[PDB]
C-alpha cells in the first residue's frame, strides 16, 4: 500500500519567491495592504489637479448626453415592463414571423396569452435588471402574470408589437457585438476607422462535461481563424485579438484537479495560442474566481516558458485589482515575460466576482477576504497598480480596463506626455464604454486607443456574462451608475480615492457593515475556521500534517471513570485500502458498560454541581483544542471513515461549532432550577464520526448530565480522540465515558437501570428498538426517560422547468454524491419537470464522468469508499432489486485501484413511482423520477407519503411554486436553489420529523432543554400569535364554569411559541430562516376530566389537533363543544389505526403512564415524543405538559445569490 498521504498536493512546480509573495497576500489584513497601495498611488498636486480638470471634462461630456422609452411611452410599471420583455422573448422564440404575427393579432392581444402560450417568465429576474436595474433571485410571477393581462388588456397589439421589436433590437445588438463572429467583425469596422480596436468573446464559461469544454474549444479556434483572417497583419496592437476563460476548456478546472488541469486543459491553450501566434492576434486569458488566479498562473508560465510561441508578444493576462495579491501578481508577471524574452498584454480590472468573493469566504470560514471591501480600497488599488505596470512598459503592455472616468484621467495624466501606439491601451466592455472613450480616442480627444471587449453569441451562453453586467450597471457604488444619479455632483465623481483613504482615520478598515468570517455570529460565539485548500503555504503544510497523523498509533479503549478495560482488540482499517491500518480498537464488554453507567451514576452530583457558565467554558476550550488540532484531526477522519479533505474540514468545523454553540446556549439559559436528568447514553453513527458523536456529548455535558458515550463500531478513533480532548478540556473522567463497540453495548448502555435519557443519531430501525425498549423504564420520578431520536431520510430535490441546469446539477452531485452518498441529508430522490428532464439528466451524467473515485488521501479523490463490505453489499442488493424489476440503471466506472477497498459507484436509477422505493439506502445512489406540471401538488403528496421528512430541495424561479411547495412539505429542513445537505449549526438547526426523528432540532435553541428536567426559556423563543381554537376553547371553558382551566387555557395561549418566525445570522447571500409550526395530530391519553381540559388546552395552544384515548370514557366532558374546538377533536379506540401522530401526552400515576407508554412505542411508523404528568402535577405545574416539545421547528434556506448576485450587497 502506498504510504498515505505521500501525494496529497503537490505543487505544479517548486514555488519561487515571487510565487510564495503572492501566496502570502491571499488574505492580508485590509488594513496591511492599503498603506503600501497608498504610497505607490500617490501622485504630485500638479498632476492631482490636471486629472481632476480631465475627469471634470469627461463627465461634463457624458452628463451632457430605450426600454425605458418604451415604458414611458405605454404609461408601464415596473412589473408591466418586464412581462412585456417576458412575452417578447416567448413571441421571438416563434420562427416564423408570419405564424407569430397572426399569433399576437389573433390570440393574445384579445384575452388570454396563457392560453396560446415551462413559466412566460423564467428570464423574469434578468428583464427585471433590464427594467429597473435592481436584482431579485427569484420573481413574483404572479404579479407578472397580473401586470401581462393588465397591459394587454389595455393597450393591446401595438404595445406587444413594440415589445417584440424592442427585446429583438436589444438581444441582437446592445446584449452582445453580433451572434456569430462573423457579424461581430462586420460590425466592428465603424469604431475601428475611429480608432477603437476590439477583443472578441465568445461567451462561454464553466464547462460542465467535456462536449461543453470541446464545443467552447471549437468556438474559440473557429474564432481565432475569423479573427486572424480579419486582422490581415495588422498586429497584435492595431488589429483585433481574442479573450478566452480557463473554465470553457474544461471541466473539472481547479487547484484540486491540477494533475488533470495541466496534463488536459494546458494543451489547448497552448494549441489556441499557437493558432494566435500564426496570425500574429492577441489572446488574453479572462481572470476568474480568486481560488483559480494562483493556478491560471502556472498555465501562464508555462505557456510563455514554450519555445513554440517565441517570437509573439501577444500572449495577454487579466490581473483583478480588486484582489489583494494584485500587485504581487505583476511583479511575478513581469518577471516572467524577463525571464521569457516577451513582452506580455497586461488588462488591468478592478474584477467581476466580488459579491461572490466575499459569500464563499465567509461560508468558508477563512481568516480573511481575498479582495477588498471598500470600494475605494479598489480604486487605490487600481491607481498603485497602474504605476507598477507603467514603470516596466519594456516587458509589458498594460491594458487599462475601466468606464470610470476619474481612474482614466488619473492613468492617463499618470503615464505622462510621451505616448505611441503599443506603449498601452485602454479598455472598455462593449455597450457600457463607448460614450465615455467616444470622449478619448481620437486626436480630437486625450488621443489615446481603447480596445472594445466584445461579447459575441446568442441567448444560449448570454446568461451569466450579461448578468455581471447589469449588476454592474444598477450596483450604487459603480461609476457608471453614480454618473446617471443626479443626485451625485461632480465633484464627488472626481474625488480622488487615494487622497480620501489617506485622510481616513484607520487606513485600510474593514467595511463596517461585511462581518469577517469569523465574526458572523458577532459578541454570541467565535465562527470556526476552515482551511483553504487553494494556498500553497496551507496545502504544504496541511500535507506534512496528514502524513505525521499517519504514522501516529492510533486507539480507542473502553475508558471508564476508573480507568481503561480491556477486550476483544481489533485493528481498524481504512474502508478504501484495507491494507492502510489505522490504529486499533478494544471494545467494551455489556459488563463494563453496565458498570459504566453506575460509575456515571454515583459521579452525577460532583459534574452537575459544576456551574453552567463553568461547564461551557469547557467546551470553549475543547473548541479552542479541536481548532488548534484540526490538521491532526483531518487525516484521522480522512482515513477511518472515508472523508474527502473538504468532508472532514466540515466534520471537524461542525465539532467546534456544536461545542461554541451548546457553550453559548448554556449561558443564555441555564440556572439552578435547571436539573439534570442523570447519566445519559449518546448513541452515534459512523457517517458523522466526530461532529455529531461530539454534538450530542456536548449538549449532555454541558446540560449538567454524565455521559456515556456508545460511537458507531466503525469509527472508534476520531471518537477516542474527541473524548480526549474533551478530557483534556477539563470534563472529569467520571463524567465522560467511552465505550467502543457495536450494537449490543449501545443496547447495554441504553437498558441499564441509572441511565436517565438517551441521545441517538442513527437509522429509523435502531431507533425503534430503543423506544422499545425504553418504554419498560422509567425515572425514579415516574416519567418517562427522554430520548432524542435523529433518524433516517428519503430526500427528495423538485426541478421545474425554471431552474438553470448547471446549477441544479451541480447541486445534485454535491448532495447525492458527497461523500458516497452517506449523509443523512443526501439527495435521494431526484424529481425533473418532464420538458427539462433530458436535458438535464444529459448534464447530470457527463458532470459524474469527471469525478475522481479512490483513496481518500488525495486532494484530486472527489467520492470516497462506502464504510464497509455490509454497507457496500447492502447497497448493491438494492441496485440489484432495482434491476432486477427492470429499472434503467447506469453507474461510472472505478479505477482498479478501488479493488483492495469497498468502493460503490455514483448510480443513477430511474423510478416509474415514488413508492418503488421503501427504505433509505444510506450510499451513492440517485433516484430520478419525472413530473408534468399539473401534477406537482400530487408529487408533494407522494414525497410525504414515504413518512420520512428530513431534508428537501427545491430548485425555481417562480415565487408561487416556492410558496407552493414549501407550504405542503412536511420535512425539517428546506433548501432553496442550494444543496440540500447544509447543517451549519445555529444557522440551519438540522433535524426533521415523521420517521426522520424526534427533535428537538440538534444544533438549534430547544435542544438543551430536552437534557434538564424542568426546559428553560430559549433565546428568542416567543410569538405574538394566539391559536384560535385555543381561544374557542377557553371561551367555552369559561361558558361551563370551569375557570381555572379556561384560565390555564389562555396561558397556554400565550406561552406558546407557536408562529414564532424568525431570520437567523450567517452568511450574506442567504437567508436562513427558523419557523415554530403545528406538530399535527397529538394522541392525548388523559385519566381526569380536567387532566384532559388541560392536555387539550396544550395541545390547541400549540395548532394541533388530537385523538382521545376513548378508554378514558370521558366523553361527556366535551359536550356542546364549539364547531372550531370540534373540528380539531377525535376519539380514538385503535390508536394503532388513526395515527400516524406527531407526540403523545399522557395522565396517571407511575404505573399508567409506564403501561401508556409500553403501548405507544408498540404503535406503528414514528416514534412519538412523549409527556406524562400526574392528575397532581397538572393540578400544581402549570407547565407539566411543557409547549416546547408541542411544535415542529422548521429550517429555511435560501440561496439569494442564485440569479447571479447579491442585491443587498449591490449597496
Ligand atoms: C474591457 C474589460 C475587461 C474586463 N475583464 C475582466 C476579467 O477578465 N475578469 C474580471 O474579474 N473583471 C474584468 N473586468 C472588470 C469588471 O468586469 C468591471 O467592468 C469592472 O470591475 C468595473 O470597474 P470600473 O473602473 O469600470 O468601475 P467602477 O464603478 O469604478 O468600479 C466598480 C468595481 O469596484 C469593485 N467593487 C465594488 N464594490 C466594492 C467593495 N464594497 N469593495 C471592494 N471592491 C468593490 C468591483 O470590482 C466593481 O466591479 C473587465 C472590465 C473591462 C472594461
Ligand atoms: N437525523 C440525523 O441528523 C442523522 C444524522 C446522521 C446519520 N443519520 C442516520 O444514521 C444512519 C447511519 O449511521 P449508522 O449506519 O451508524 O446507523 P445505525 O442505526 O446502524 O447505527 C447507529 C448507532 O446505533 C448503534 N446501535 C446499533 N444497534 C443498536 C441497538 N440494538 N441498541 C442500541 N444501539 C444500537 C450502533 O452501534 C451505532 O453506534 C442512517 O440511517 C442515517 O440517515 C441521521
Ligand atoms: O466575464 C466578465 O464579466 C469579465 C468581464 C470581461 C471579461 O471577464
Ligand atoms: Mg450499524
Amino acid at each position: 500500500a502506498p504510504a498515505p498521504f505521500a501525494d496529497f498536493a503537490p505543487p505544479v512546480r517548486p514555488q519561487s519567491t515571487l510565487r510564495r509573495a503572492i501566496t502570502a497576500a491571499y488574505r492580508r489584513p485590509e488594513t496591511e495592504c492599503l498603506p503600501p497601495l497608498v504610497e505607490a498611488a500617490t501622485q504630485s498636486k500638479e498632476i492631482r489637479d490636471a486629472a481632476a480638470s480631465t475627469a471634470r471634462k469627461l463627465i461634463e461630456a457624458l452628463r451632457g448626453k430605450g426600454v425605458e422609452g418604451l415604458v414611458q411611452e405605454y404609461s408601464l410599471s415596473s412589473q408591466e415592463g418586464v412581462a412585456l420583455m417576458c412575452l417578447a422573448e416567448a413571441l421571438l422564440r416563434i420562427p416564423d414571423t408570419a405564424t407569430r404575427d397572426a399569433l399576437i393579432r389573433d390570440k393574445i392581444a384579445d384575452g388570454n396569452w396563457k392560453s396560446h402560450l415551462r413559466s412566460l417568465f423564467v428570464n423574469a429576474a434578468t428583464w427585471g435588471l433590464v427594467v429597473t436595474g435592481k436584482l431579485t433571485s427569484t420573481v413574483n410571477d404572479r404579479s407578472l402574470a397580473a401586470a401581462l393581462t393588465r397591459l394587454i388588456s389595455r393597450c393591446g397589439e401595438p404595445v406587444i408589437r413594440r415589445g417584440v421589436d424592442m427585446a429583438m433590437r436589444m438581444m441582437g445588438e446592445q446584449f452582445v457585438t453580433g451572434e456569430t463572429i462573423r457579424e461581430a467583425l462586420k460590425r466592428s469596422k465603424e469604431l475601428e476607422e475611429k480608432g477603437f480596436s476590439y477583443s472578441y468573446d465568445m461567451l462561454g464559461e464553466a464547462a460542465t462535461t467535456a462536449a461543453d469544454a470541446e464545443r467552447y474549444y471549437r468556438d474559440y479556434e473557429s474564432a481565432i481563424h475569423a479573427i486572424g483572417k480579419a486582422s490581415a497583419g495588422r498586429g497584435i496592437y492595431e488589429g483585433p485579438g481574442i479573450s478566452i476563460k480557463l473554465s470553457a476548456l474544461h471541466p473539472r478546472y481547479s487547484r484540486a484537479q491540477a494533475a488533470r488541469v495541466m496534463g488536459e486543459l494546458l494543451p489547448r491553450v497552448k494549441a489556441l495560442a499557437l493558432l494566435a501566434k500564426n496570425y500574429d492576434i492577441g489572446l488574453n486569458i479572462d481572470a476568474e474566481e480568486a481560488d483559480r488566479l494562483e493556478l491560471s498562473l502556472d498555465l501562464l508560465e508555462v505557456l510563455c516558458l514554450d519555445g513554440d510561441l517565441s517570437g509573439w508578444n501577444g500572449m495577454g493576462f487579466v490581473v483583478q485589482a480588486y484582489g489583494k495579491r494584485c500587485p504581487f501578481v505583476l511583479d511575478f508577471i513581469i518577471d516572467l515575460a524577463r525571464r521569457s524574452g516577451r513582452r506580455i498584454m497586461v488588462r488591468l480590472v478592478k474584477g467581476a466576482y466580488w459579491d461572490a468573493e466575499i459569500k464563499r469566504a465567509q461560508l468558508d470560514g477563512l481568516a480573511d477576504f481575498p479582495v477588498f471591501t471598500r470600494k475605494i480600497h479598489t480604486d487605490v488599488s487600481y491607481i498603485a497598480c497602474a504605476a507598477k505596470l507603467l514603470a516596466a512598459t519594456d516587458v509589458v503592455f498594460p491594458q487599462f480596463a475601466t468606464h470610470n472616468a476619474q481612474t482614466l484621467a488619473a492613468i492617463y495624466h499618470m503615464a505622462g506626455k510621451d505616448f505611441h501606439v503599443g506603449k498601452y491601451e485602454f479598455q472598455c466592455l462593449h455597450g457600457m464604454g463607448e460614450p465615455l472613450y467616444e470622449e478619448v480616442v481620437g486626436r480630437g480627444k486625450l488621443d489615446r486607443p481603447c480596445r472594445i471587449y466584445a461579447p459575441v453569441g446568442t441567448h444560449e451562453t448570454l446568461l451569466a456574462y450579461l448578468v455581471r453586467r447589469l449588476l454592474e450597471n444598477g450596483a450604487n457604488s459603480s461609476f457608471v451608475h453614480r454618473i446617471n444619479d443626479p443626485k451625485v455632483s461632480i465633484d464627488e465623481l472626481i474625488a480622488d480615492p487615494v487622497e480620501v483613504v489617506r485622510a481616513m482615520p484607520v487606513v485600510g478598515a474593514k467595511h463596517d457593515r461585511i462581518a469577517l468570517p469569523a465574526e458572523l455570529f458577532g459578541d454570541a460565539r467565535t465562527n470556526s475556521a476552515g482551511l483553504d485548500l487553494s494556498n500553497e503555504e496551507t496545502l504544504a503544510s496541511l500535507t506534512e500534517a496528514l502524513r505525521e497523523s499517519a504514522a501516529m498509533k492510533w486507539t480507542a479503549l473502553p475508558q471508564l471513570a476508573t480507568g481503561p478495560a480491556a477486550g476483544e482488540t481489533r485493528t481498524v482499517l481504512n474502508p478504501g485500502d484495507h491494507r492502510d491500518v489505522v490504529g486499533s480498537v478494544t471494545e467494551t464488554s455489556e459488563e463494563d458498560a453496565r458498570r459504566a453507567v453506575r460509575l456515571a451514576a454515583d459521579a452525577a452530583p460532583d459534574w452537575a454541581a459544576v456551574p453552567p457558565s463553568e461547564r461551557a467554558a469547557c467546551l470553549d476550550r475543547a473548541a479552542e483544542l479541536m481548532q488548534a488540532r484540526m490538521p491532526t484531526l483531518l487525516g484521522l477522519i480522512i482515513r477511518e471513515a472515508g472523508k474527502s479533505a473538504l468532508n472532514a474540514i466540515a466534520e471537524v468545523r461542525e465539532a467546534i461549532d456544536f461545542l461554541r454553540y451548546y457553550a453559548e446556549q448554556t449561558r443564555r439559559t441555564l440556572g439552578p432550577g435547571h436539573g439534570p436528568l442523570g447519566p445519559i447514553v449518546c448513541i452515534s453513527p459512523w457517517n458523522f464520526p466526530l461532529a455529531i458523536f461530539t454534538g450530542q456529548i456536548a449538549a449532555a455535558l454541558v446540560a449538567g448530565n454524565p455521559v456515556l458515550a456508545k460511537p458507531a463500531e466503525e469509527t472508534p478513533l476520531i471518537a477516542a480522540e474527541g473524548v480526549r480532548i474533551l478530557r483534556e478540556a477539563g470534563i472529569p473522567a467520571s463524567a465522560l465515558q467511552l465505550l467502543p463497540g457495536d450494537g449490543r453495548v449501545g443496547a447495554a448502555l441504553v437498558a441499564a437501570a441509572e441511565t436517565a435519557g438517551v441521545m441517538f443519531t442513527g437509522s429509523t430501525e435502531v431507533a425503534r428498538l430503543i423506544q422499545a425498549q425504553l418504554a419498560d423504564r422509567l425515572s425514579p420520578a415516574g416519567r418517562p426517560i427522554p430520548l432524542i431520536a435523529e433518524t433516517g431520510g428519503q430526500n427528495a430535490m423538485i426541478v421545474d422547468s425554471s431552474a438553470l441546469a448547471e446549477q441544479v446539477v451541480g447541486d445534485v452531485i454535491t448532495s447525492a454524491f458527497d461523500s458516497a452518498g452517506q449523509r443523512c441529508s443526501a439527495l435521494r430522490v431526484l424529481c425533473l419537470q418532464e420538458d427539462v428532464a433530458d436535458r438535464i439528466l444529459t448534464m447530470l451524467k457527463g458532470a459524474l464522468h469527471e469525478l475522481h473515485i479512490g483513496r481518500t488521501d488525495r486532494l484530486s479523490v472527489d467520492v470516497g469508499p462506502v464504510i464497509t463490505s455490509e454497507a457496500k453489499d447492502n447497497i448493491e442488493k438494492h441496485i440489484e432489486r432495482m434491476r432486477g424489476l427492470g429499472r434503467k440503471v447506469e453507474q461510472i466506472g472505478l479505477a482498479s485501484e478501488t479493488g483492495v477497498g469497498t468502493f460503490v459507484p455514483p448510480t443513477i436509477i430511474e423510478l416509474e413511482k415514488l413508492s418503488d422505493l421503501q427504505r433509505e439506502v444510506f450510499g451513492p445512489v440517485l433516484h430520478v423520477i419525472r413530473y408534468r406540471r399539473d401534477d406537482l401538488d400530487r408529487l408533494v403528496d407522494d414525497v410525504n407519503a414515504t413518512g420520512y421528512g428530513l431534508t428537501f430541495g427545491l430548485h425555481t424561479r417562480l415565487d408561487e411554486t416556492i410558496a407552493h411547495v414549501t407550504s405542503r412539505i412536511k420535512a425539517g429542513n428546506l433548501y432553496i436553489n442550494r444543496n440540500i445537505i447544509g447543517a451549519v449549526v445555529g444557522v440551519q438547526p438540522f433535524g426533521g420529523r415523521g420517521l426522520s426523528g424526534t427533535g428537538p432540532k440538534a444544533g438549534g435553541p430547544l435542544y438543551l432543554g430536552r437534557l434538564v428536567t424542568t426546559a428553560p426559556v430559549p433565546p428568542q423563543h416567543s410569538s405574538v400569535h394566539t391559536d384560535p381554537v385555543l381561544l374557542d376553547f377557553a371561551k367555552w371553558l369559561d361558558g361551563k364554569g370551569a375557570r381555572a382551566e379556561a384560565e390555564a387555557a389562555r396561558n397556554a395561549g400565550s406561552s406558546s411559541a407557536l408562529g414564532l418566525d424568525l431570520e437567523l445570522p450567517g452568511p450574506v447571500g442567504e437567508r436562513n430562516l427558523y419557523t415554530l409550526h403545528a406538530r399535527g395530530r397529538i394522541l392525548l391519553v388523559p385519566a381526569t376530566e380536567s387532566g384532559l381540559y388541560h392536555q387539550l388546552a396544550a395541545a390547541l395552544a400549540t395548532g394541533n389537533s388530537v385523538a382521545i384515548d376513548a378508554a378514558s370514557g370521558l366523553q361527556a366532558s366535551l359536550k356542546n363543544l364549539p364547531q372550531t374546538v370540534g373540528l380539531r377533536v377525535s376519539w380514538s379506540k385503535d390508536w394503532a389505526a388513526d395515527g400516524p401522530f406527531a407526540g403523545a401526552l399522557v395522565e396517571g400515576d407511575a404505573e399508567r403512564i409506564r403501561a401508556v407508554n409500553k403501548a405507544i412505542a408498540a404503535l406503528p411508523g414514528p416514534l412519538l415524543l412523549v409527556q406524562a404528568a400526574s392528575s397532581g402535577e397538572i393540578a400544581r405545574n402549570p407547565d407539566a405538559y411543557c409547549l416546547n416539545w408541542l411544535v415542529e421547528e422548521v429550517s429555511a434556506s435560501i440561496n439569494t445569490a442564485a440569479a447571479g448576485g447579491n442585491a443587498s450587497l449591490m449597496a
